[PDB]
């Protein structure tokens, strides 16, 4: 659990998220808790020029470490690291499906069981704020109280798990329910739910 | 035909079904008819870290191997195997358009001559019943009196055959057949399907 | 131009249909016209597994080649071959967007100026027939007429060209096509076309 | 920046294009800017067969350099470049959700923040002419007077930039822009927009 170790495991999410579709260009990013901050990775750099070396730690302060590129999106990084005590790693991107759902500011309602990795019966969207604001961070934070992702409206995703593996797979679980979404949206709508008395009892096995 | 070789079988079965688009993550498991049971796939090991010691012996009473993960589904597998004497293989996944159609609750009619590869006229969609089941083991079992393949509510698809090629075979065609459906519904409902008469003139010719 | 060259040249067209994505499993065949007849691949066999020799000879007559394995649609290559005398290659497979289109019985219109690569201002669609019929050769060869390719209702794709890398870019322009409208179809119906008076142009200035 | 230098880097971004399934076939071309006109692919070259000899030189008077293959699209990224001085490479491609949305001639409104990378609050939808014609040429300049990127009425997408990377970028940031817009078109219309508020308020950011 070294600085160097854990950098190396960010690249390698880095370059999973983007095999797996769910990154494009340079608007994913990904963090994980470390000391009383987060490393993450910096705004601007491509998946495969990324190096050890760019990595970036922010500290519990704010402060950014010494001679490092900036990370526009950090803010709501620490606001889910502060709100949820148990994440340890979060994966931000725009995936396709999932952006699309943030667009139309709707939740994702049970269409599917796997709904209930993220902790209940819904993935929620959180009120449009221009990245890198305070106001975004809040909306963030509210939104991540009682689920382990939510969509940003007019923008994209946050997931948050125990370590980089479980967010990545989550994050992934998300756009899978939101291209089922919107696939079954065009047909029907509203589209067919699992109950809450199902959801409860999926959430108990689980 | 012994373990060992079937292990390594099962193992490239997963990787070509992940290729193929049709399994992420964890969601896929699939089994071969073995002695008196069947030779499974474990719960939340993803594709890449399977290795033969992780197969799992499920004799004809239920019991698991020694020293084994758990396999959550392994109860549908096990009907599949009894409801159809022929299959020696099971494929199961949440490929997203085989899904999206079960969320719809709808089985896939004749819209394309291939729907005989499944043995009829259909595809069912078989009731929502909590994965692991009893209940979702009998719906299954109904499901595939009369078909190869079955869509189950709100779940996914469970595909079986002859051996694991032809199975995997099966389950993307079932998969290309329910995008065929979902694209062609988004424009018109419903979708015109190939005559009774004409399906029979099929089944006979395969 | 050898047998075994241009069996070669069919094998790496499979390959390359299947990368492109207009090929799953084994609903896809290819030939070439040679000596008094053609070439052609055999049913059932996955690209991955085709080695020269399992390329079959059927003459003009209709023999096939001693010990090889059936092509259960190759009456519709002959059809194609007697009715273009230009056509050098056949294409067939049933590309997802392609195969769509057919199912809902319609022809691709004028929506792009890339339309005119198949010889004029649309695809036609031709009437379903049982695969391996003379009805459908008949249908197939009245669609080619003045077209060089055409969609198969509930079936999927003909393409023919000059060379089996120009047939190939053919069916994948076609299935470009296909997939603007079904893109567009569900948006506008019906879409927005280019006159005859600009696809004339068009046809002139390629 | 000699000539050598810029041919291998014409070709890597050809061939990224084509990774990110923005390039199909030989509908993409790209240029530079270069002496006093610019360097580009010539037309019905695929791109894995393109080697730095059959990179074209055309002169700030249109005058192609001896013994190339000809370039039908050249007219349009001369007039890119004329149009914006700060332009130094161009990139042409028939991405489909980009050329979807160029179908139904409307413009990509602020359905999401990003929106801002080609210049404003839109990617503007630029009216049909013939290729390769004075005409097309003409509704491109002025098209690009204010955006960095337009859509082409039945026809597909061009962007520009400071470099090939980042002009390969942004026609990747707009085809995922258009297949957000045409995900959520089939759902709701009209799709909820970003004001240009804050869409300034970005612009000031970027
Ligand atoms: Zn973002
Ligand atoms: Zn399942
Ligand atoms: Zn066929
Ligand atoms: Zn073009």
């Amino acid at each position: 659990m070294e600085r160097n170790k854990l950098a190396r495991q960010i690249i390698d999410t880095c370059l999973e998220m983007t095999r797996l579709g769910l990154n494009q260009g340079t608007a994913g990013n990904v963090s994980v808790r470390y000391q009383d901050g987060m490393l993450i990775t910096p705004t601007g750099i491509p998946y495969e020029k990324l190096t050890e070396s760019h990595i970036v730690f922010i500290d519990g302060n704010g402060k950014h470490e010494e001679g490092k590129l900036p990370q526009s999106e950090w803010r709501f990084h620490m606001a889910a690291y502060q709100s949820r005590p148990d994440a340890n790693a979060v994966v931000h991107n725009h995936a396709v499906h999932c952006t699309a759902v943030s667009i139309l500011n709707r939740s994702i309602p049970a269409i599917h069981y796997m709904i209930a990795a993220a902790g209940g019966n819904s993935i929620p969207c959180a009120p449009y704020a221009t990245f890198g604001t305070r106001e975004l961070s809040e909306h963030v934070a509210l939104a991540l109280k009682n689920r382990k992702a939510t969509l940003l409206q007019h923008h994209g995703l946050i997931a948050c798990e125990v370590n980089l593996e479980k967010a990545l797979w989550l994050a992934h679980e998300v756009e899978v329910l939101a291209q089922l979404y919107l696939t079954t949206l065009a047909i029907t709508d509203p589209v067919p739910v699992l109950s809450d008395e199902e959801i409860a009892v999926v959430l108990e096995k689980f």
